[PDB]
RNA sequence: UGUUUAUAGCCCUUGUUGUAAUACGUCCACUGGGGACUGAGGACUGCGGCUUGCCAAGGAUGCUGACAUAAUGGU
């Protein structure tokens, strides 16, 4: 099959459990709302 | 000074509004936030929920950026 295969059998992850779900933003945050940038050039 | 709701009212009992409210106690296998520390394990098995795939269910992954530097780290 593939050349070269390395010495050491490769130690495969446990399947992770952590599913991807939406953010759930600040329900102060609508769009529209004039917001006050504190981090950044801005 | 003396009296008994009058041109202020108060105290006691009962009825009512009443299945009154609140406080306190207790409980919810009811719920909304904010912060902190930790990510041990390393294919698959298991117990469960959902609808075979999915899942927060036998331990962290995902999306990024900066720097790739004495920056982290050590002496």
């Amino acid at each position: 099959a593939a050349k070269y295969y390395p010495a050491y059998r490769e130690n495969v992850p446990k399947k992770a459990r952590k599913a991807v779900r939406p953010t759930k933003l600040r329900a102060s945050l609508a769009p529209g709302t004039v917001c006050i940038l504190l981090a950044g050039r801005f």
